[PDB]
């Protein structure tokens, strides 16, 4: 599960042929691929994009399909550098409360609106929704705000099923040239077992290469925020929220 290089997060078009091996060598180790010749693709990016699949098949019968594969899904990330994931709680608890969460994930959305990030709104309470399925598009994104504006906070707070719609879009559409964060919004009050859930799905989130980060809600539970998010730093309240994420999410695009 190891990042992809730093020279490698840029498009595929403005790789090297210098990139263009050491993306080789980074697949032959991320997919377990029979080793490959360093010269199999002597070519830069651009090159690379006007290859067939079947050139992919010829010069690598072992793994060319593959890595044909491979580029597609790098090419589909486009500019995306950094997908920021949003677990918000509508459990009953903050039904007098929501337009806090709401503001604030509003103006993190509003500020960081651009081709490197895309964004995703999830909503947890006995159950757990998409509200906007991962996307940069801020027209989408208009319209998942108003989503989820309309919320009405009900039922029981199992973030452990919220966390994992993240985790499952980290998988498929969000590793490669792309970091991602998890935003979770709570008041971190769970009952019985869902504790152990919640951490055990966190962990699953860090071994995705994601960071889990805590806002608390209402008098939140520290020391439960604290075993979900990645460490004690990583949770704070609301008040200021958006000024700490604000320079995280900054620092992290700066790539
Ligand atoms: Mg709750
Ligand atoms: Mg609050």
């Amino acid at each position: 599960s190891i990042a992809l290089p730093a020279h490698l997060r840029l498009q595929p078009i403005y790789w090297s042929r210098d990139d263009v091996a050491q993306w080789l060598k980074w697949a032959e180790n991320e997919f377990s691929l029979r080793p490959i010749d360093s010269n199999t693709f002597e070519m830069n990016g651009k090159a690379l994009l006007l290859l067939t699949k079947e050139d992919f098949r010829y010069r690598s019968p072992h793994s060319g399909d593959e890595l044909y594969e491979l580029l597609q899904h790098i090419l589909a990330q486009a500019r995306a550098v950094f997908d920021l994931y949003f677990v918000l709680d509508k459990s009953g608890s903050v039904a007098n409360n929501w337009i806090e969460i709401y503001n604030f994930v509003q103006q993190l959305a509003e500020r960081f609106v651009s081709p490197e990030m895309r964004l995703s709104f999830i909503v947890f309470s006995s159950q757990a929704t998409i509200i906007l399925p991962l996307t940069g598009d801020r027209g989408k994104i208009s319209k998942g705000l108003e989503d989820l504006k309309r919320v009405s906070p009900v039922g029981e707070t199992y973030i452990h099923e919220g966390l994992k719609l993240a985790n499952e879009q980290i998988q498929k559409a969000g590793g490669l040239k792309t970091s991602s964060i998890i935003i979770a919004l709570t008041d971190g009050k769970l009952d019985g077992l869902v504790p152990s859930y919640a951490e055990k799905e966190a962990k699953i989130s860090r071994s995705l290469g994601a960071s889990v980060y805590a806002v608390g809600v209402l008098d939140f539970e520290q020391a439960q925020l604290e075993r979900i998010a990645d460490s004690k730093e990583q949770v704070f309240p609301v008040k200021g929220g958006f000024q700490a994420l604000k320079g995280i999410i900054n620092s992290i695009l700066a790539q």
